[PDB]
């Protein structure tokens, strides 16, 4: 059944020889190899970890031992994903029902369901984030009902590797112990992500799959810059999924609506938002990616 969205690749030559599904969509132990650490520790942000502890780097990689720790689906079933982006399209879209149909939903940052969840839906099977927008999450839409990131039984939390403060969160997660140094020194990570902490609820984007994803598709002019979190979730999607619906992402027409769905009234890092918007255009056209729109 994967020779759905596969097919469509494969059908137009553009994407064809753009995709590459064998890079590793996520880091674990049996990667952290003295060669990775040499190549990665010469580029900073989220595509490396230059000037990072060998120390913090090796102990939290040290729990993604398992063989679990290395994919987001477990192994002849049919994989369907919606990923949830925040834009103001989905205020009054009703688009719960069709979102949590699909088998799988990804949200990120700011994914505030209380007094939503008719536009945006209630289930959520991965949740992306950096530790720093999580937080400045929970600080801005904390009236506006995001007092939580969303939680659940078998939801696993996407760690993007953008610094420090989320090895260190990654790793206290798994520990289940309360994270000891840095920025976010005292948090409870059982406060954040529930009960469970296990490596089989916290997983971390490959820093490598996050370069593929910039030279290949976002290599914007901008060129420190970097995808959104929903663009890097919606191609996370793209390459684990058989196929991907797109809610919330910017489009042509952002302008008619608010900045977020959640807002109170109308509102308005480096990122290409126009690049990331045209990329949805051209999947969508392709005929690679349903994209909500109206
Ligand atoms: N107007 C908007 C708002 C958000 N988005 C997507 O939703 C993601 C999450 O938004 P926030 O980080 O604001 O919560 C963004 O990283 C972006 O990819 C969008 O594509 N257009
Ligand atoms: C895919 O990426 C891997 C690196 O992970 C590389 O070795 C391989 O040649 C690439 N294949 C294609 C078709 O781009
Ligand atoms: C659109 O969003 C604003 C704030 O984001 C909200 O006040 C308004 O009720 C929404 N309009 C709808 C859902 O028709």
């Amino acid at each position: 059944c994967r020779h759905l969205l596969h097919l469509a690749i494969q059908r137009h030559p553009h994407f064809r020889g753009l995709f590459n599904l064998s890079i590793p969509v996520l880091l674990w132990g049996d990667l952290f190899t003295p060669a990775l650490w040499d190549r990665l520790s010469q580029h900073k942000a989220p595509y490396g970890w230059r000037g990072l502890s060998h120390q913090v780097i090796a102990s939290t990689l040290s729990l993604l031992n398992g063989s679990e720790s290395a994919k987001l689906f477990a192994p002849p079933k049919c994989i369907r994903c919606a990923v949830v982006g925040n834009g103001g399209i989905l205020n009054g879209s009703r688009q719960g029902p069709n979102i949590d149909a699909h088998d799988y939903v990804f949200r990120l940052n700011g994914a505030v369901i209380k007094g939503f969840e008719r536009d945006v839906g209630t289930k959520t099977s991965f949740y992306g984030f950096t530790v720093n927008t999580m937080k400045n999450s929970l600080v801005s839409y904390w009236n506006l009902g995001f007092t939580s990131v969303p939680q659940g039984q078998d939801l696993q939390y996407i760690f993007i590797p953008s610094d420090i403060r989320d090895y260190v969160m990654l790793r206290s997660a798994i520990l289940g112990v309360p994270v000891p140094e840095g920025l976010d020194k005292g948090d409870r990570p059982h406060a954040y992500f529930g009960p469970e902490a296990s490596a089989s609820k916290f997983k971390l984007l490959h820093p490598d799959f996050i370069s593929y994803l910039t030279e290949r598709f976002l290599k914007s002019k901008l060129i420190l810059y970097m995808p959104s979190t929903g663009a890097l979730m919606l191609l996370t999607a793209l390459h684990t999924c058989d196929q991907v619906s797109a809610y919330g992402f910017i489009t042509s027409n952002y302008w008619k609506f608010s900045d977020h769905y959640f807002e109170r009234k109308m509102k308005p890092a480096n990122h290409d938002l126009s690049l990331e918007a045209a990329l949805w255009r051209d999947l969508h056209k392709a005929g690679i990616l349903q994209l909500y729109q109206r």
